[PDB]
């Protein structure tokens, strides 16, 4: 090796080098419950129908998925209110970046609760805008007064609210959020408020209908990738006066055809996707109950496909789980309020049962 | 009111220049011969069904191993996978997005070097190429000395100019970025390099601040090409920390593996490109006032008397090429034309000839 390690130290962000193995190698029997992903596969009948449709779209056998058709289907399926426009993207990150870029005015700031979605290189993930993180309460609830005070002091351009939040899992108090949306219209500050529902499972309480009630609100979501890897379709709904501006800063590339065809298929099989969501809800409860039954464990409330839990010793529990071929996410070092916290992704019944046993054993000192 | 948009709030939040821009209107390319994009198809029946089978049935390890084998990634170097060169360029910008971190590239260059920097909130330093689009070593080194960039992109060959920069100049740049002039990661972007050409891959052994970026052919299928970056694990282990889980679609990977297992087909693609690119270049250069610039890529850059007029006339004749005229002073009156199938190339040269009269 002819690498100069001091050059790597100089070029790569300290927070990127600080992080440990974001991806660990796929060994024999390793159960991964560390990533934002849905382990559930479709029924064989739907799997082969999707494989057929994507294969045909790949080989130019089936027709091109029209963006106008995909947007129209989203509006219908997602009950986008009358008068509101939908804008498509390559995942939620592109849409967040487009938003930040559209608002990249001299001195523009982005404000979001912390610990929150963008856990590293925040300003970088918000087109160079200054990031202002407002701590959530110790129990991860949104601190209305703290948000309002920071809003008054800092005068942000954009307020981002993850609904549910990553890594904490919780849906913030709806009243507190409405107060924030109204405050940002002028009385406290002047901001676009973006409710990010990217970690929200299908057929759940959405802010989509609140687009009718607030002129400074945008609601962003994603469509399932249906276990084929790749890029989830991202989308943002809101008033044409906001979206028409946002669409001018799109990167020099469109949304790829497989993502569009896959998202279309997802939208056309909502009954099946509702079934998965229900099965995951039942499994999340069993996993939460199992973890919660132990001494010194706090399982925090969750509306997501993952659970955050505080344990006596996260570093120790992580290693002991990995020693039993179970990989979860240690979020302990990402923020002071996440001290001794692990984030477990809800998986299949078989994998959940393996996690629960390994978790129970790892906690014994 | 509470429920209605405040147009002064739009004015306060959204950039003045974005509001001044016209709306994004998606143009229909229906009925047009499209020679404005970075695409090559022509796959035979037997392979098309074999590929169809593979995609019907559908391991990143297996793909990563086959990439290293076929592309002869040097011993000790690893590969990181992504969605085209685009995702890799974005990941690099994010991983290197420290305060004051600058991205540098010779200009005119691929729009994503500057764009990736803008999206990551990083300054971009364009260093002009010479009027003939050759790399200016002296300019590059002075720029590096002055600005101290974090990343330097050296395309091989360059988009939209098509040419391969001087190898000695490039090596000088890579070595200067090790500490003598500045301290930068130098990425050789081989995304536009056809198969079976001179590559920087083997030089990963010689330079510790070098990464080599490439794509695999998608065999003319619709969608994304597999993109990958080869280099030392100490670099790639850090870049892997911003790679999203399951970032690449299984069909993208399947097609990439199918292509890496049918190298002879990639060789035949390369051979047909050499022939057709010579044909198109000659046909264009025959016209008075037309300068075709040298290329080792899937497209040709040409300067015409009036690019706006030639573009409109070609479009009126149902042929779409890329008007890069306004994208850099050095591209004044330049059009970038993608080399395609014999039939499409014939239609282009027919339309091009009629549009110049």
């Amino acid at each position: 090796s002819v690498v100069d390690p001091s050059l790597i130290e100089r070029i790569i962000r300290d927070d990127v080098r600080a992080m440990g193995a974001y991806h660990v190698p796929d060994s024999h029997g390793l159960v991964k419950l560390d990533a934002m992903e849905n382990p559930y596969r479709l029924p064989p009948a739907l799997r082969s129908e999707l494989a057929a449709r994507l294969g045909e779209v790949a080989l130019n056998r089936y027709p091109v998925p029209s963006s106008e058709a995909l947007r129209a289907k989203l509006k219908e399926v997602m009950q986008v209110p009358a008068g509101m426009e939908v804008l498509l993207g390559n995942g939620s990150d592109e849409i967040i970046s487009m938003l930040a870029l559209a608002a990249a005015r001299p001195g523009a700031k982005v404000m979001a609760p912390v610990p929150g979605f963008v856990m590293y290189a925040m300003s970088a993930q918000f087109a160079g805008l200054e990031f202002v993180g407002v701590p959530l309460r110790a129990d991860f609830t949104l601190d209305r007064g703290a948000m309002l005070a920071a809003m008054a002091e800092h005068q942000p351009a954009i307020v981002y609210l993850a609904y549910p939040n990553n890594p904490t899992g919780n849906l913030f108090d709806a009243a507190d959020m409405e107060a924030i949306v109204r405050a940002a219209q002028g009385s406290v500050c002047r901001s676009l408020v973006v409710v990010d529902e990217a970690y929200q499972p299908f057929a759940q309480e959405s802010w989509m209908s609140r687009l009718t009630d607030f002129g400074n609100l945008l609601v962003m979501r994603t469509v399932s990738k249906l276990g084929l890897a790749g890029i989830r379709l991202g989308y943002v709904a809101g008033d044409p006066q906001w979206l028409e501006q946002l669409d001018k800063v799109r990167p020099p590339y469109n949304v790829n055809v497989l993502t569009e065809a896959t998202a279309l298929f997802a939208l056309e099989h909502v009954a099946v996707l509702d079934e998965q969501a229900a099965q995951l809800r039942a499994e999340r409860s069993r996993v939460a109950e199992g973890m919660a039954a132990h001494g010194g464990v706090t399982v925090f409330p969750s509306a997501a496909n993952f659970l955050l839990a505080r344990v006596p010793d996260a570093a120790q529990t992580f290693d002991r789980l990995l020693a039993r071929k179970v990989l979860i996410k240690n979020v302990s070092k990402m923020h002071p309020l996440l001290a001794n916290c692990l984030r477990v992704t809800v998986s299949t019944p078989e994998e959940n049962a393996q996690f629960l046993e390994a978790f129970a054993a790892s906690l014994q000192d």
